[PDB]
């Protein structure tokens, strides 16, 4: 039987460059190699604030992004997170298992918290126990997520060590799987902070679905540097709004950034941003045409949800009784 | 009817002061109110504890609550983690609570010991319940539930019922080496309790062990400030026989404390006979238990699969597609 993927992504805010170049991309090349299991995580996006209507239509946007993007639902599963209760069930049992310090120090709660003071919830909190639910459910060996994911990943094999530790075999070790390029793409106007699927402002974006002329636009005003010559080098510390337009073109066109170095000698920001604004362009104009022959097919999406929950059940189920019988529940009928 | 929401926690070994001071008289009202009686193991793990002696309480537990006389076909009965709905809810609304809520109910608790009055809240609000009831040390865990509930229904409508602590209370069992604290399942000096599954000779035993007081010459009086001990063996004496304060009083007249230690064990042990007896008899049978938790589950899962799903349709989760 082949080695197990999984990996998750928010229906909240809009899904980005970023969020493609992290994930979604090595999701799609791992789905022959690989038994992937890909999730829209809508218990996860519920730690922010969502509008009812917004988060039906935007875990039904997902959906259809992944559709477009080349997850194929015959060769891997695709559902919806709050369709498979085993994934809630598991997070409560590994709350026992999960110690509150391990919870605090996480990063990503300490920014969510300081960008959404009025709803610091316990959801925001425990998200990292429900993330490990999710990957140790499908007794998964690989999950391939973005940097900003690392700290996460680690915490749930913590937890699968921990529990097999007393238990047994229960869980396999997950390891992470992150990109060399494209790991952390960076926000265009502020290429010190990671692009948001949810900036307050949308100049800093490269959004999956969004007006490709409009992307062009935004790539050309990204910022660069005070350089004299221009000169197209990568160096995160001194030209980061240089290196993260040449990461976006490496992890579009599979360029090495040497090779793409050796392309802009003599060159300068003009054909850099000329040659990313090409390459992105033109892939986002073929995604979201493929978008929309998904998007506007309820049938196969309402199809792809449902074989995709019974797949994922059928792994999931037979996890949650194992780690039912190990901590010591009478096992239901 | 009004419906009422029992947790029944496996591990812990009920007292006498556990039946006649509340169960006995919840088993006179499963025709009054819909009571739902939980056998919360999810609450239990936040504990470390073994597995197997998990099991074992759970269906001890199970087989002495039948004992006791809850009716699985007037009252519903059942296992928390048979029940999916329960930790289902219980995510949804971790991300309606406050953080400071917890907080304010360290880096080596467990999160379960800690998320845990969120997992109470949605086991409440699973079934619509009107009436909880709560001890002394879980009334800000149903006052947090109460807030969960209106915060939900203010956003989304009427969701959720706010449910309400069962106020009356009714017999007054004291620790029988510490008449002044109420006798206490948890307790660690079980010399303090009797248990419903103990014998005859244990009885006995920890009934002579009672503290009573330096009277001269003894006297077998009610006075709960003065003669604490004597009082409990007398509240403990009236609440198996029904038998009042002023009757015991006169029975007792020039007698002594051994006397009344000597009734006190044998009316405990009375009670408890019949109760054991059933007991055995329902533990014994692994058919019976297992149809009784079967169709317990199937009761509480079809309740709570009814207000889950309006749950997920309020959030606007798309919904499930059943094979
Ligand atoms: C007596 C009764 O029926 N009460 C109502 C009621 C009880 C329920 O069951 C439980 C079981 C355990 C707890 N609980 C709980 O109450 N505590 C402490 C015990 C000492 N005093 C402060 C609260 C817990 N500590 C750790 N883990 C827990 N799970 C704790 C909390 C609740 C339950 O799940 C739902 C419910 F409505
Ligand atoms: N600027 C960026 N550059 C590169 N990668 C980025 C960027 N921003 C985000 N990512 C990656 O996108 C994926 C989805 O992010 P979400 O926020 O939806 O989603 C998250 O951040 C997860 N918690 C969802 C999840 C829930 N359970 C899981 C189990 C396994 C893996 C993932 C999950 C992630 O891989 C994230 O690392
Ligand atoms: O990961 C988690 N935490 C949880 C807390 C409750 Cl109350 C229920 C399910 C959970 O899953």
């Amino acid at each position: 039987t082949k080695p197990i993927v999984f990996s998750g992504a928010q229906p909240s805010g809009e899904l980005t460059i970023g969020n493609y170049m992290g994930a979604l991309r090595q999701w799609v090349n791992m789905q022959d190699d690989y038994h992937c299991i890909y999730c829209i995580v809508d218990q996860h996006a519920i730690t922010v604030r969502q509008d009812a209507q917004k988060l039906r239509k935007a875990t039904l946007d997902t959906l259809a992004l992944y559709l477009a993007c080349g997850i194929d639902p015959e060769k891997s599963t695709i559902f919806v997170q709050s369709h498979v209760p085993e994934h809630a069930q598991l997070g409560w049992a590994l709350n026992c298992y999960t110690y509150f310090g391990e919870l605090s120090r996480m990063t990503q709660f300490k920014d969510k918290s300081a960008r959404y003071a009025e709803n610091i919830n316990a959801g925001l909190f425990d998200y990292p126990v429900l993330m490990a639910a999710d990957i140790l459910l499908y007794q998964t060996n690989l999950v391939p997520v973005g940097e900003d994911q690392k700290q996460h990943l680690e915490l749930s094999r913590d937890i699968a060590q921990r529990f097999n530790a007393l238990y047994g075999e229960i869980f396999k070790v997950p390891e992470p799987f992150i990109p060399k390029s494209g790991a952390r793409v960076m926000s265009l106007l502020e290429p010190t902070k990671k692009m948001s699927k949810s900036d307050d402002n949308r100049n800093n974006v490269i959004g999956l679905l969004e007006d490709p002329k409009s992307v062009v636009k935004k790539i050309k005003r990204a910022v660069t540097d005070s350089d004299e010559p221009p000169v197209v080098r990568y160096d995160v510390q001194n030209k980061a709004g240089v290196s993260n337009l040449l990461d976006i073109l490496s992890a579009v066109t599979g360029q090495s950034i040497p090779e793409l170095e050796k392309q802009f000698e003599g060159k300068m920001y003009g054909h850099l941003k000329g040659e990313v604004a090409d390459a992105v362009s033109g892939m986002l104009t073929e995604l979201q045409e493929r978008y929309h022959r998904f998007r506007n097919d309820e049938a196969f999406l309402q199809q792809v949800m449902k074989d995709g929950a019974e797949k994922a059940s059928a792994h999931a189920s037979r996890t949650l009784k194992a780690v039912y019988e190990a901590i010591g529940f009478v096992a239901k009928r």
